[PDB]
């Protein structure tokens, strides 16, 4: 029962691990971007695209995790335990959720092929020694 | 900010609240029936239907929650914290997953319209006072 | 001034009294069913069907009665009087409100002819000796 | 959960609030004119118009409220409580019931569009400061 | 002067004597069923069918009997005689009225041929000794 | 409870109130006239006319009530109560049966329109004051 | 001198002996059902079918036997002779008239072939050992 | 329930009483004639004629009466009542059985119309005074 | 010399042993059924069907066996010996004779295919747990 | 009742009584010739002829009787009873079974009409007084 | 090396795990049913169907296990150990053989599509908690 | 009970008795060969050949027996009975599983007629007296 979340879209887990861990933006910025730029289509009762369903499921799962964190914060009495578990969850599941949200938002707003090639380009650029590499890191743009 | 999971499939949360809390099976039975009936299509890289994506996401989320549960079980030193955490995650959080899995598996197995009509039929049956309730409750099947 | 609420729909008050009083579900279940199944159509600005208008009027009337009961319970000081008036509001008018709500909801979801015939079928079934009667009471489904 | 009775008829609750509270006639006069002009059509078993259904429901509700008032008057032993509840019902539900009856009777008698334009014109007239207000207010008539 | 009230319809008093005593519902239930199923026809000025005339005469006569029972209960003195006469008029005269009302209402609702065949098929079932008789009695419906 | 026995045939209860109570003949005379005139028609297996069904029902009901009277006379032992019961059933109840039998037999013999016209004429005769009342009363006959 | 009463009707005495002795109803019920259903045809001067002649002869014979019974009851002075004769007439001389009346009424009201097949089926039903015997027994009727 | 045995065949009971009582031959001769002249047709499984069915039924009933007489003669202990009942049956059922057997056998062998006319002819002949009457009584021949 | 009596008719001894031993009716009932239902055909001098010959042979065999039992009972002196031999004759071989008679009679009266399928149906019904089985056993009827 | 085994084959029990009791061979010789000449057709599942069914039934019955005799021999403790029953069966059933086997085997081998004519001729020969009886008795054969 | 014995036919191990243990008949009855329904096919030299093969290997292996049980019952010394091994081999090894034999015999008798749908419906029925399920289980007979 | 395992494929138990018992290799070698050569075919959802079904059944049965042996070894406490049981299950029943595995694997690899001819030739080689027996035994090979 090894189900790969990105298998049906053309990507794969270790392909998304090519990029460094510090590259991805925080969760709050991604949620704000999704709410500000895609709120009307998400809440409509329509089958828009396969990306929308995954985005809705991810947002709901994040909400449930935050609710559980709030409950353990309120009810549990041990301070060492409360901070330990909160830091653990926030630092160990946030990375994968950031990866998922960034991938889906970028695919929605830029295109699948561009996002597919950008990963390879950025990884190859990072691996090259500085002296024989272009000085400007690649970026995603629409202007 | 108020995404409703069932809106795109024709239902709502309130409509699905006709069934009582004890009606749904356990998580284990749903997982084994999902593995037994629909496993080759889940693994294949194809956009088969909107139900498959939701099922995959739900299974992954349940796996992540179970991983967190075993982490806290093996790391926490205070037994009270461990037992309270596992009781919470098993009781209060499992009902939504049971509802989601039941809905998505039944829709694949029998059809969406049949489940939609079954919901209102069961609501009508359950709202009747006990003195005039017929003994047989509605059930889902495809054979006479 | 003997207007009959059910006359224009093909029914009649004494016909709806054929069924026993305990048969009807409570008010809360009917209100939740109406909210869950027909909330989009009730609030839309259109003349959908003659049933929608009656349903809207009944809902608003029940809301006004509940508000009056709440004010009576709060502002009044006599415990016996408030208890008695609350008992009156939630027993006497409750029966007719339940009958009206059940009739309109069932007609909306199942059909007029089916609801018309079901009353006769159940009324005949109730008053037959058990030894010479089918063992399962009729029900509305699908 | 927020059904508006006038929404389906092309009106709105706050639009009807242009007229002051003292403008509406009493309940008795409305009942007598309704009986005088439209008794035969009200009793007939026909879906004549959407106004007739609303009028019938309003009349039945008023009858039920009056029966409740008679019951509390005859049963309760403390005269102060009976006086208080009678005053409350007559000074609270009266306004709404007179509004509904007046709107529905006038719509049948003269026409819905005429009533709407009359409401707009009366609002314009009443909003004017007294020093520049013409002496005669608008009225509904066919002569 | 042997006047059989059933011959003109097709039946016979001997044919209806096979039914058990408890097969029939109460007279009040039959009256309520008759009123709630067809009250406009029983009050319209039209010779609708031969069943309607018999129904009207039976209803009027039962009303007369109830008036007589009330009078004897009110005006008599010895309590014992009161109990005897009331019980007699309630049971012995009431059984025949229950039978007649059931016959006419069923003939109106289902049809004459169906009820005739139902009586014929019920007779053989009731005549069989219990040892070889299947437990389930015949059921009359559509 | 508003069923009218004579209303199918064009008559009405208050229409038959014109005739005084003493006008009607006796039960034995009506029954023996019916037996002598329409025995073969009443005993046939056919519904020739609506009057036949009513006549049959009335005759069987009268037989039932006579059986009841015999039963109470035989069984009851209290003299006063027994005589009161028998006198009541003989006198108070038999008037309506006399009316019904007279109406149906006369209709069958002569004609419904003739019966109605006779009722109207007898009403006029009974309303006329005694001073100018003809010494002979209207009668039903053909030759 | 060995005339079989059922021979001309496609049956035999031994074939009709499948049914037990207690299966048949009483004489009274048969007489009232015969009067209720077939009376105008019995009185009419027409030989409608061979069954009517046999029914008329059987009724007349039973009437003659009852007349003999009442005569011997009212004339003989010894009570023992009277009650012995009455018991004999009622018990040892009924089992044949009941059989004849049942056969002839059933043949008219349902049909001869149906009665024959019913006898054949009742034989196999009654010969089965009780352990494997189904609960309900075959019956004659026309409605479903 | 007054069923006349001869009505279907064109005669009545009163017509058969026109002849005197002593005219009819005894039962033994009629039984022997039936056995000797009609045994093959009586015992065959076929619908021959309406006379055959009546003849079979009469023969079987007479046999049943005879065995009843044998049983009462054997078992019952009082000789007086024994001979009394035997004489009673032999003297009162024998007459009607003789009439029935003679009528059916004669109709079978000679013809129905001939027997019907012969009854009237013999009755009229018997009633006439001897001096103005033919001296030879009628008889059936060939 | 392994001749099987049922082999030519489409069955075997093993198939007829599928049913339980108590199922078969007694020999007397089968003999009376055969006498009452098929006596005219059995004694006729004609070749009707292969079932008739087997039935005749079986009946004659049973008659001969009964005669032998009667002679043994009559002309023997030891009560134990006669008791044991009649017990043996009535028990051991009566079972197979009952099976043969029942099979032939049922095949004659109902048909070969129906009897063939009924054995399988009854065996499968018998060998099923009660909770998941139709409530009542099958039977042969309607003919 | 009175079933005659030979009636359906064109013969009669008293017609076959012309031959004396000593004419028939033993059971063993008949069994050996039946096995030698017709074993293959007896075992096959075919309705070859009416004679085969009768032969199979007779062989099965003889086997059952021999099994009963063996059981009586092994069981009974009194030798007198064993001797009496064995003598009775061997001297009583042997005649009938030899008659049946001889008739059926001869009919199969030679033909039914030939057997009937042989019976008639042998009866005529045996009825003649011995004074002028020809010496050679008739026999069944095919070669000149 | 996860060789699933049911995958090639269309089923799966976890699909058949829902049936309760009491649902299966005994192994002796299954063997008798297999022998009586079809013995010629199990002994003919032909590759009739994939079910016949698995039936043949299962039948041989059960006899192997029975021989093992007889040997251990005979040659062992301690009675307790004998009881343990015999009970183990009859129950825990026998359940799987009962399941496999039932599956193959039913697939031969009724078909494959019908048995697959029956398994699906039975699973749906059994997963429901008792309070809301109909009291009668599904039945497979045609 | 007369079912022959190899009879569908043309062989016979008597035919396989030519080879001595010691000829067959151990179970582990055959299982290793089957895993290394036919791993993907046994796990596929298809019945390619009748040999595959028999191979799958045999492997599952051997796994069952190994589980039984482990169970009795773990649970039983008596040393003598335990060792007797494990020795029996290892030695006595393993021979027939070895035979089945050898037959089916060889038929899958080299063909069937080749196996039958090899059986016949090995029988001929064994029947020869030792004086004239060639020193090399027959073998199954292709190159």
């Amino acid at each position: 029962m090894d189900i790969d979340p990105y298998k049906e879209f053309g990507a794969t887990v270790e392909l998304l691990s090519f990029l460094p861990s510090d590259f991805f933006p925080s969760v709050r910025d991604l949620l704000d971007t999704a709410s500000a730029l895609y709120r009307e289509a998400l809440e409509s009762p329509e089958h828009c695209s396969p990306h929308h369903t995954a985005l809705r499921q991810a947002i709901l799962c994040w909400g449930e995790l935050m609710t559980l964190a709030t409950w353990v914060g309120v009810n549990l009495e041990d301070p060492a335990s409360r901070d330990l578990v909160v830091s653990y969850v926030n630092t160990n599941m946030g990375l994968k959720f950031r990866q998922l949200l960034w991938f889906h938002i970028s695919c929605l707003t830029f295109g699948r092929e561009t996002v597919i090639e950008y990963l390879v380009s950025f990884g190859v650029w990072i691996r090259t020694p500085p002296a024989y590499r272009p000085p400007n890191a690649p970026i995603l743009s629409t202007l």
